[PDB]
């Protein structure tokens, strides 16, 4: 299994950005897609998933209103939106799949991450 992540950088607080996810070595349209993240000085944590059925789950407050997740399953690949970034959204967004998990950071595979800094 391989996931590479694709579309970080540098952008300004304000700004929108697409990240995008590629899979390969699974049978992609029988996995539930997340996005996850790491900035400074915290935990890994969810940020969005779509279930393998489409259903779009989001993480706390600034996730919903802000972001969506989507897939496309003909390209094996995965994307999150994101809209009125801070610079408190700077941090490495992973792709991960698993078969049956949604919000937990437990996702069975993963992505090594893509960097996004948000500057004031």
């Amino acid at each position: 299994v391989q996931l590479v992540e694709s579309g970080g950088g540098l952008v300004q607080a304000g700004d929108s950005l697409r990240l995008s996810c590629a899979a390969s070595g699974l049978t992609f349209n029988r996995y539930n897609m997340g996005w996850f993240r790491q900035a400074p000085g915290r935990e890994r944590e969810f940020v969005a998933s779509i279930s393998w059925s489409g259903d779009r789950t989001y993480g706390t407050d600034s996730v919903k209103g802000r972001f969506a997740i989507s897939r496309d399953n003909a390209k094996n690949t995965m994307y999150l939106q994101m809209n009125s970034l801070k610079p408190e959204d700077t941090a490495v967004y992973y792709c991960a799949a698993d078969r049956f998990l949604t919000r937990s950071v437990k996702y069975d595979y993963w992505g090594q991450g893509t960097q996004v800094t948000v500057s004031s």
